[PDB]
């Protein structure tokens, strides 16, 4: 689904 700190965090936020 949607990760915490491996969706928004040190990849992109949304």
């Amino acid at each position: 689904g949607w990760t915490l700190n491996s969706a928004g965090y040190l990849l992109g936020k949304k």
